[PDB]
């Protein structure tokens, strides 16, 4: 009954770009179609503080990433790292995709992750213009106030990368090769210079700076709100309230509440695409030119297998009825970031850790976020790249809020209730996470909240009866993920020691001492890592070292002791990406291997984790798929002064 | 083109006995619509043993409930009882529902549940004959090796009813009243009679046994086989690989992998339904006479809800088109079991050990279930009923297994590895769950694994600046699951207490006690009951009845620690029902109020939860069903001779 040229699946991050910038340069049929609706008179969306549960019933105070209404949820399969906990990750539902329901925070990755980690044509001097046009396109602010124990740890941060710069070591943590001996810290003078870590040219790697980007604007009137990709490029200036183009964009449509479950095809060719709709009635709409499916890391390659594009064998065994391509990469090597906390007391009299702990409220332009420094590898970790002793690579990502971040169970177990206001946090994210998995659709007749989602972390080594040096690169391989976080958690307690006596010379009369992890076993790791050097590592299995002084027993139990915290004392983040990676189900050009008119352009598609959060990765995606669909580099050489108009209402 | 006069959706518990005794009965044709597909071949499901995970992959180590492909996966939204934890409970597809996942005890659950908390025409003496009917058709085995243990623990549970009955209070978990003064405990002759807790007459409500009754049977091979409803009623013998129905069931036709959505109406009277098949197309099948569900309870109310009838104010918010009856009470009121689980530690000569802690190995016959008793309330349990002194009820069941369970994360904790051949597991259950909590949908699009699920658990009280004497009444009903909890604990400890003098008696030279809660905590809680009868339990509020004694604050204390345990070392069994009962959403014909022919047939239709496991209960309903649609009493007039042949292939 209907027609179309295009139809793109999920207005998220990536869909809602690339069907507004196809509108914008076409005159063929563009179909944008969506599984929620749009969320613009919400307080709990369009305010930025209504992520923190502001306006939510007394009775059902629940983030907004765990209500069904607002988010899928995908539910995994037990972790056999993690004690068999099911995490579960939420993808955001409507206009601008998961974009509704972050954290806002903007970051690019840096220049290393996209020259040395992504195939040709993906290299940072080809990307960086799309970068540029997304950051300046969202036009992010930073924070308002300036808390003195930020200028305490910049200090203190400074300090460390002088003496480690002093003693001279191949690579640090804290050694930025592309500014020279000088470190990449900004200063305390009231006048010193931001420190944009999204600079254009990419100089800043491992930075020490004092304030992020967040997506929020402020109004005439003097209160902040929520710019994403929905209120961005999906406003009513644009589309109205049919859900039809105005004016320029006549020929762009777009259906709400419409889940979509199956491609029909014709041997190569998607003829067309049917959907679901609040009443239940299925249509089908003719696709003339071709087809992108941007439903994210989760539900991409769901809806690639549920066409007939997979593993031949799993298909038929689940009954998949109709077969077109045979593919066994669809889907696997799923990579996701994750991130440890530790929390700090501070000591003295109440007076003065009240006035130094002070400042540090959320508001609209922080989002409860002071951040420190992005910092690099460790010298003692035993894996880095080839390239590690000559360019520096993004290893850390260090942040430190307010108050005490974890789940209510440590917290009644070690004591460290959130009554008291004289403790503080901190978390060292890893964005080099080693561990990756694979989706499996589980039932094809409709989507699902849940396919089959493997991801094991923190998983142990078993020796076998094999020669030790045959197995030392397994466990090498195998042990990783411990080694980051026993490493991060050294450097935060460096980071402590050195802050102690920069607040004692700044002025302030306290004393730092971390607490959650039970500091005396941070002392005994810190002296056993000095004690052992670089072969430390291998004593995660007592029996293959054989040592049996008391000082290698006693650093055997505390090194298994520790690593029990990483397990439970953290969070999962949500940037999930790389189920379809290029070069093993697309190619450079953004097409499906063995497909004819298909493309995927959202964070799946991704061939490696940025190093960072990754929004403006998906939206330069979008954008990267416009011009290839295109043809010309119309996003790359657009003057930067012209923007999209907001419209609030 | 497909037509039908009754069609039932969904295959479980009910749905396949009401569709064999709909064909059986009559010659009016039905349809069954089922998600999954017959497992007949599996040897994961057909053998008994492979529930614990046997013929699993290597790298795929999950059970069956965890898979989805075998189960919908029902997380629910964080419940403060258990610090936010959001575990996941399953429901079974294909052929016999749940029933292909459970462990298949079988308990009636009793006389005095189905004549105090039922409506009228709903009483023991008008069940009695569908109770037998189900048993009679399952005909489950018992136990083949028996246990030293269990012995001991019979005789110790004798002389603790015993010194009950002597003490001659009004009330106890371990009194009878169908038999009088003396105490209802199996003999430990070695001729003993076995004392059967499912008798027809149903004297028996607080029993101490020595075996449960499972649903297995042994062939000629040698090997047992799962008997649930799908073998039973829909095997090759009646339906065949086509579904179509054989000689007089001809009438019979059963649909595998159909997922229905919605049911369309004509302002009083249901036409048709539509179900999405495994090509993702939509059937529309004329509806003549009547529609029944019995999706299960979690499923039962979301479908309703989506029909059209429900709350208008929360359907008319999400978006359903379609409103028919203004009823705020689909999907209130869900009710389900719990269990905590502790752990005793033996003491003695290595060759003593070994020798009292043999014969406990799972069979397919016993499944782990040594099985000890059912019993009553405890004599200082502030809530009990007003017929306590007139009639017995059962709250607990208590029963033993080797080897521990618990999540890895305690056993990480206290150090009680499985490893070790010294430790076994008394489990306290609760058959007599307080809190409940609702059900709601989220989208109005497809039926979703994850609708809106509340149930918190575990609640504690917050004092208010008022006499006390108005605010007992609310503590003591919002306090009532940890009081059961400890009483159960207490229990227990008791039991065990009278173990050690047992064992010592019949030549066993062993001590034993409990460990993972602490034993030290237990005896203080013990000394605390004992020292302050009926005031034990106001010490859950310390700053209401502060008495700055010493005694106070370590009772106040030890009652505050304790409170950890049964949040975290429990699991959440998977008894949920009675979310759509019997006077708030349909009539004593288990009719939908404001309908004329949508009538509910599963377990989320009954009125209260039986005291006990809750298999039986679900098929006893549709018997109910079967002869309320008839009109006559067939399944009460049928010879008990008459029973189904099953089909291993
Ligand atoms: C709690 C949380 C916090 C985050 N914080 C940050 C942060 O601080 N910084 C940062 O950079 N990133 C952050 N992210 C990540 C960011 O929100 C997303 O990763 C980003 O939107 C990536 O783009 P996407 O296309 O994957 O988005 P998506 O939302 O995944 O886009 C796909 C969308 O398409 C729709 N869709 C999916 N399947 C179907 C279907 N079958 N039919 C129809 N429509 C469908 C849905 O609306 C879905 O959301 C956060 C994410 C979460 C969940
Ligand atoms: C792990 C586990 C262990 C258990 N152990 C015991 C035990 O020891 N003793 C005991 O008495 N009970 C036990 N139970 C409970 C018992 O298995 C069930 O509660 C009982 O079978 C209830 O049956 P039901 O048909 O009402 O529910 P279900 O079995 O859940 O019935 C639902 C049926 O309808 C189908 N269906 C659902 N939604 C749709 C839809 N939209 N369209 C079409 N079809 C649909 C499903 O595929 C399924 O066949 C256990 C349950 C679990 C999960």
């Amino acid at each position: 009954n209907l027609t179309g040229d295009i139809v793109i699946i999920g207005a998220g991050a990536a869909g809602s770009l690339l069907a507004h910038y196809l509108a914008r340069f076409s005159n063929m049929k563009i179909i944008l179609l969506e599984a929620g609706h749009s969320h613009f008179n919400d307080p709990v969306v369009t305010d930025p503080m209504g992520f923190f549960g502001k306006y939510n019933p007394p009775n059902e105070n629940i983030s907004m990433s765990q209500n069904p209404s607002y988010s899928w949820q995908g539910a995994q399969e037990p972790n056999t790292g993690a004690y068999g906990n099911r995490p579960i990750i939420a993808h955001g539902m409507g206009f601008g995709g998961s974009t509704m329901i972050n954290r806002l925070n903007l970051v690019v990755g840096g220049r290393t992750v996209f020259d040395n980690d992504w195939p040709v044509g993906w290299k940072y001097d080809d990307v960086k213009n799309y970068f540029r046009r997304v950051l300046v396109d969202i036009n992010p602010v930073r924070d308002n106030t300036k808390a003195s124990i930020t200028s305490v740890a910049l200090d203190a941060l400074r300090i460390i990368a002088e003496q480690q710069i002093a003693s001279g070591e191949p690579v640090d943590f804290l050694l930025n090769k592309a500014t020279g001996n000088v470190p990449n810290v900004e200063k305390t003078t009231p006048d010193a210079v931001p420190l944009n870590l999204n600079d254009y040219e990419g100089v800043n790697s491992v930075v020490a700076f004092s304030s992020f980007y967040m997506g929020v604007n402020q109004l005439s009137d003097g209160n902040y709100i929520r710019k994403y990709a929905g209120n961005t490029y999906l406003n009513r200036n644009y589309v109205d309230e049919n859900g039809r183009g105005i004016g320029k964009f006549s020929g762009l449509r777009v259906v709400s509440d419409a889940v979509v479950d199956r491609i029909i095809f014709k041997g190569n060719r998607a003829v067309g695409v049917n959907y679901i709709d609040r009443e239940g009635i299925m249509h089908y709409v003719k696709v003339n030119k071709e087809v992108v499916v941007t439903s994210g890391a989760f539900y991409t390659p769901t809806i690639l297998q549920r066409s007939g594009i997979g593993d031949f064998t799993y298909l038929s065994s689940i009954g998949v009825k109709n077969l077109v391509y045979n593919n066994p990469l669809v889907g696997t090597g799923l990579k996701n970031h994750y991130s440890p906390v530790t929390i700090t007391r501070v000591h003295g009299e109440p007076s003065e850790v009240s006035r130094f702990l002070s400042n540090m409220a959320a508001n609209p332009t922080n989002m409860g976020f002071k951040g420190l420094a992005e910092l690099g590898f460790h010298r003692l970790d035993p894996n880095k790249p080839a390239n590690a002793n000559t360019v520096t690579y993004r290893k850390y990502q260090l942040m430190m809020t307010a108050g005490v971040g974890i789940p209510a169970e440590q917290q009644y177990l070690s004591g460290l209730s959130p009554s008291s206001n004289n403790l503080f946090t901190l978390i060292a994210d890893d964005i080099r996470f080693a561990p990756e998995g694979y989706i499996k659709i589980g039932t094809p007749n409709i989507p699902r909240d849940v396919p089959k989602i493997f991801f094991n972390t923190f998983v142990t080594y078993t020796p076998t009866s094999a020669p030790a040096d045959q197995q030392w690169p397994i466990a090498q391989k195998t042990l990783a993920p411990l080694i980051s976080a026993l490493l991060g958690y050294d450097i935060i307690y460096q980071t402590l020691i050195s802050m102690n006596q920069t607040a004692r010379d700044s002025g302030f009369q306290v004393s730092l001492e971390m607490v959650y992890p039970l500091n005396d076993l941070i002392y005994k790791l810190h002296n056993g890592l000095a004690t052992y050097g670089a072969n430390w590592w291998h004593y995660f299995v007592p029996t293959l070292v054989g040592d049996d002084t008391p000082a290698g027993r006693e650093f055997a139990d505390t090194l298994s002791k520790l690593s029990y915290y990483p397990r439970v004392g953290a969070h999962l983040d949500s940037h999930q990406g790389c189920s379809c990676s290029i070069g093993r189900t697309v190619d450079s050009n953004l097409k499906v291997i063995g497909t004819q008119n298909v493309r995927v352009a959202d964070l799946s598609a991704a061939a490696f984790p940025p190093g960072g959060n990754t929004w403006a990765t998906a939206s330069m995606i979008g954008a990267r798929a416009v011009d290839l669909i295109l043809g010309f580099p119309y996003l790359r050489d657009l003057p930067v002064n012209d923007v999209p108009i907001l419209n609030v209402n």
